[PDB]
């Protein structure tokens, strides 16, 4: 019989979606490839609950952003996720940067993040012993979440709604059906084909791929798959900062943020770099070129304390010269498909949406 | 316009390529994501000449099998690259297989095949003294080649020709030019963009996707991207056999293959098993079920004598319920798009085929 609504994919968001079925009083199948949940992307992140500052008017990462964080904030207090909302500044190390961030402000003030504080940098310093500055804005309301934690919340909700979990099932080909739903079939140690009404890709750096691989699917609908690479490296011996730190938005070549995990230790990172296979490995040398940058607002970096962290890749769809693409959500409105939701693109602040990308996908699938 | 040629890809046949391109006096940039030559699909396969048995009747495959292994073992022997004719036997082990092996000599002798033999089982023992068989095909014209060592011999030969190869420079993306030639984004240490006429896509288990990120490649001629991994497993002493053993094609179940290296090592394998990723690791419960299989033809194999080997993955354009689709090599003809060729799906026997998928890609791209 079929299955009424199959999910492809274990991540954050994925999971958030799976938990909004089922909620809903549908019956759900989350299938992933991998030998648990959260094994992907929603790993090899920052873990920070963004703000909503810096994304465009009204596209979907501001919109999805700022009411995640706030669906997210009351998740993690409910529900007892570890998080905590720190704080971040983002921080000008030139009177060029400082000029930028009235308007940086402004953007999100549109955006409905109503809090940020503009300071100088003497203030920052009251702030933040360590920090060299020109001139900040404080963001209040941004956090660090256990993504992990998280994740396995999501789960927990979606199995208390009947949702069934596989692992080490991946979807290998599929095809819309002529009288509506969805013929599938899964590769793995146990191959299998299992039918659905509702179909939810949510595979991450996948999902354009997987796209392709389902018959039925408009291919002029559907996005390239690129892969842009983020390393981390961490500090030994807890943080020289208690907020969050951000270089502007607009600063030239590498941005090296300075974020924390809950235990308090701080990591640096991600860098960006463009590849063209799903590599995980660390390379190490990747740090040499962290230390002038972060050095600008953190001048008592020492030598050879970056030490080796972790990965992660986002999923791109457009590519390294154009502007980044929004979030894409693509329902039956846009692909014609009934009953099928694809994701691309969910790369930062997908996590900090992730509730809110659930919301979002439940109104475009109808 | 910066470049003439740039095949992207130095795998076994990207390297046929740019060893062709070249010697046709093209100037030639080989560019390879990877830190050297061979890393991919051409560094984790069973290394045998195929002598062209199976293949579909005027296939790719059949034909470039054929025309590829006397290229080959012309080359091996010319140029010093280790390689054993060892032959190989197809051996039955029931009365309804040994029924079927008139009807594969037929198609062998059809696609150009004409040595096999037809023998019966006590002969094939004289051949074999560990063999169980009900009677067999002997394949004299079937190998084993060093694929490292042959594809050094093809980047020397290219390289005498003027072709340059650089490496850890992923093609990202790109685009034709509506006048004639490609736009292409490199990544790398230092990003870089090169324009050339002729584009070659040679690019394995990613060369759909990568099509997908060139604007201007027709998105309905590029086809879906699978994966098709396969595990092997290794002999440790003296191998049993001193030819290659391959069961029955329509052997019920998992066939496993018995093939040995210039080493005189065996080996077991591959299986099939569908995946979502490029997922190299090998799992040793796979080994379980080649006990039963392998048995069928050497019951003799010892109670756990499989020790673990290694992966390989195939590229699949066609997927787990379809008939196993030819080898792609798709040019102007095709997609319109001129001085492009795309070459998908270029699994087994793509090593043995090599030479002669290159003078095929030549002819195509003219
Ligand atoms: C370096 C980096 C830093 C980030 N930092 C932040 C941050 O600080 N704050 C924030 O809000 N966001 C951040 N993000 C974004 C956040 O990590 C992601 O948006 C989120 O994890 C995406 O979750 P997902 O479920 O869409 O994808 P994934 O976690 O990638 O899950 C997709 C799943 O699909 C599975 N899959 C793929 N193909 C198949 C198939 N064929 N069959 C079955 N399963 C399949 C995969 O195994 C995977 O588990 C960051 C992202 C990156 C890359
Ligand atoms: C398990 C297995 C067993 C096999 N056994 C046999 C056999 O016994 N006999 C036989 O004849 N054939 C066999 N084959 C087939 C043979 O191995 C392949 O046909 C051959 O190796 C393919 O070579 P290639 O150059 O097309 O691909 P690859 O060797 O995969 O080369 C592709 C290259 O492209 C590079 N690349 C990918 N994307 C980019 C990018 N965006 N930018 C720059 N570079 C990129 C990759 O790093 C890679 O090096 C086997 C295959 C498998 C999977």
């Amino acid at each position: 019989t079929d299955i009424d609504c199959i999910v492809i994919g274990a991540g954050v968001v994925g999971l958030a979606i799976a938990r909004a079925l089922a909620a809903g009083g549908h019956e759900v199948l989350v299938a992933e490839a991998a030998e648990g949940i959260g094994t992907g992307t929603s790993s090899r992140n920052s873990e920070v609950i963004h703000a909503g500052i810096y994304y465009p008017a009204d596209s979907l990462k501001a919109r999805l952003c700022v009411r995640g964080k706030h669906l997210l904030y009351e998740y993690c207090a409910a529900r007892g996720v570890p998080h905590q909302r720190l704080g971040k500044l983002i921080v000008a190390t030139s009177d060029a940067e400082a000029s930028q961030l009235d308007s940086i402000a402004r953007r999100a003030g549109a955006n409905g993040v109503d809090d940020l504080q503009h300071i100088d940098g003497a203030a920052a310093r009251r702030l933040e012993p360590a920090l060299h500055c020109t001139a900040a804005l404080v963001s209040p309301s941004t956090g660090i979440v256990d993504s992990h934690a998280l994740m396995l919340a999501y789960q927990g909700d979606a199995e208390s709604d009947g949702a069934q979990l596989v692992f080490h099932t991946p979807l290998i080909a599929g095809r819309v059906r002529p009288e509506g739903g969805f013929e599938l079939d899964f590769g793995g140690a146990e191959p299998m084909t299992l039918s659905c009404r509702v179909l939810i890709n949510a595979a991450g750096l996948h999902a354009p791929g997987l796209a392709r691989r389902i018959e039925g699917i408009p291919r002029d609908s559907i996005p390239p798959e690129y892969l842009c690479k983020g390393s981390y490296f961490t500090l030994a011996g807890r943080a020289p900062f208690s907020r969050l730190i951000y270089p502007v938005p607009q600063h030239a070549g590498l941005g090296v943020h300075l974020t924390l995990d809950l235990g308090g230790q701080a990591k640096f990172g991600p860098d960006t770099e463009w590849i063209a296979t799903e590599d995980y490995t660390l390379d190490p040398r990747r740090a040499d070129v962290f230390y002038a940058a972060v050095r600008s607002y953190w001048p008592a970096l020492p030598d050879g304390a970056l030490a080796p962290g972790y990965t992660g890749i986002r999923p791109k769809i457009s590519g390294p010269h154009e502007p980044a693409a929004d979030f894409a959500i693509a329902g039956p409105a846009s692909h014609g498909v009934a009953g099928l939701v694809n994701l691309y693109g969910i790369e930062s602040p997908g996590l900090t949406a992730s509730l809110a990308i659930a919301e979002e996908t439940l109104a475009r699938l109808a």
